[PDB]
RNA sequence: UGGCCGGCAUGGUCCCAGCCUCCUCGCUGGCGCCGGCUGGGCAACACCAUUGCACUCCGGUGGUGAAUGGGAC
């Protein structure tokens, strides 16, 4: 069952090799072309390695990025994007 | 030596170069042989496992079972 659009794309097959800061850092490299992100969420444990959450203002961005990068070639993995299946606490605080 | 001990071997103090290491990365550490007991930590590194939807930091195992020569007194 697909997911509805989203502010939050869920992005995972990431390198897992990749320490936390560096791949936010990556990420944004190549994310922040979409429109504005608020953030983007890593964590290297067991449960969420190679996953990663980026939090973009505007639900076409997010949408734009999903359709533009996915399967694209990042430190050696094809990138796979989706739709994060729930808002992030950081849109919600907001709209 | 991360903590502790048993045996053996071994003239000393320095000075230069090379090398080693999970646990005070280097010049006021170490770089003989052999044996047993043991703490911490996944932080770095490595290996194993993991394709996983979060907004609570949080899988496991491994290592020192290491590393040479030269010079001056």
């Amino acid at each position: 069952p697909e997911t509805r659009p989203n502010h939050t794309i869920y992005i995972n097959n990431l390198n897992e090799k990749i320490k936390k800061d560096e791949l936010k850092k990556s990420l944004h490299a190549i994310f922040s072309r979409f429109g504005q992100i608020l953030d983007i969420l890593v964590s290297r444990s067991l449960k969420m390695r190679g996953q990663a959450f980026v939090i973009f203002k505007e639900v076409s961005s997010a949408t734009n990025a999903l359709r533009s990068m996915q399967g694209f070639p990042f430190y050696d993995k094809p990138m796979r994007i989706q739709y994060a299946k729930t808002d992030s606490d950081i849109i919600a605080k907001m709209k």
